[PDB]
């Protein structure tokens, strides 16, 4: 059902020095939830419930994001997609998550996400992902919408639109969510980013690492080394497509779908689908999870 209620409470690991905050309830092989920006484990609270006995059930929330602490120094250099990456990598191998992890991933979770089973391929048991970075991309590939939001986020005006107007979190998020959301449910999604300055840095650095047009040049390899390995890999995946949808549509939807062994759905949202479908979104993923563990 839709509801503002967290899907559990928040343990705390120890990565590097900083406390990093995760769901993590039930028993048995993961079932790994990972949120993008501007968002948290929260994002996934309505999901989650759909695989309840399935899994150990399992939603990260990244560096500086959600419950997990803030890095100091801060700045224009922080926060990078390799930032987040190492912090991330070391949590998962904290979790002892074994070999046969389902990933279910969104925007930067499925980068972060298809990155790491490039990586770990053996440990994969399958990948359910929507709204997806999955390949590098072009402007003209971009939502015509906020192409222009996007572009200014990426030149120096990003520090005053987010620093200092936190128009990510403001704007962007409920503009693309088809439903009003409540105060709770706003307010879940503000508190990591309630502070102007530093805190909100997460959710400017976020956007200035898309791989678009070439650059930045690092995020594009990676991006374009997981693209050419999904493309073939035998790996079971469940596309959860979503309309009008935002990022995973055109070319990149396209592309998406000649990837092999994949399962797909449609259900109804922009970019955060989770805020708008999610039973339709966790009954796919169940159903994906049992065929993949026949009890
Ligand atoms: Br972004
Ligand atoms: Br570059
Ligand atoms: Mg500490
Ligand atoms: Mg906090
Ligand atoms: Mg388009």
């Amino acid at each position: 059902s839709l509801g503002a209620k967290p899907f559990g409470e928040k343990k705390f690991i120890e990565i590097k020095g900083r406390r990093m905050a995760y769901i993590d309830e039930g028993t048995g092989d993961p079932i790994l939830f990972q949120h993008g920006n501007p968002t948290s484990s929260y994002l996934w609270r309505n999901i989650m419930p759909h695989c309840a006995g399935l899994g150990r059930l399992i939603a990260c929330d990244l560096i500086g994001m959600g419950d997990s602490d803030k890095l100091d120094p801060s700045g224009p250099e922080r926060y990078a997609y390799a930032e987040h990456r190492d912090y991330l990598d070391a949590l998962w191998e904290a979790l002892d998550l074994g070999d046969r992890v389902v990933l279910v991933v969104h925007d930067w979770g499925s980068a972060l996400g298809f990155d790491w089973a490039r990586r770990h391929r053996e440990r994969v048991q399958g990948i359910a992902y929507m709204e997806a970075i999955a390949m590098p991309i072009e402007w003209a590939d971009f939502p015509e919408q906020d192409r222009d939001l996007f572009q200014a986020f990426r030149s120096q005006a990003g520090e005053e639109l987010v620093l200092q107007d936190n128009v990510f979190v403001e704007q962007v998020l409920p503009g693309l969510i088809l439903r009003p959301l409540s105060e709770a449910e706003m307010a879940a999604y503000r508190e990591p980013f309630l502070a102007a300055g530093e805190a909100r840095r997460p959710t400017l650095s976020w956007p200035r690492q898309i791989p678009i047009a070439g650059t930045p040049a690092d995020v594009v390899a990676i991006a374009r080394d997981y693209a050419g390995w999904l493309s073939e890999s035998p790996i079971p995946k469940l596309f959860i497509n979503a309309e009008p949808g935002a990022l995973t549509t055109g070319r990149m939807r396209d592309f998406c779908r000649t990837w092999p062994n994949q399962t797909e759905i449609t259900v109804a949202g922009a970019h955060f689908i989770q805020e708008d479908s999610p039973d339709e979104i966790g009954a796919a993923i169940a159903a994906f999870v049992r065929r993949l563990r026949p009890a």
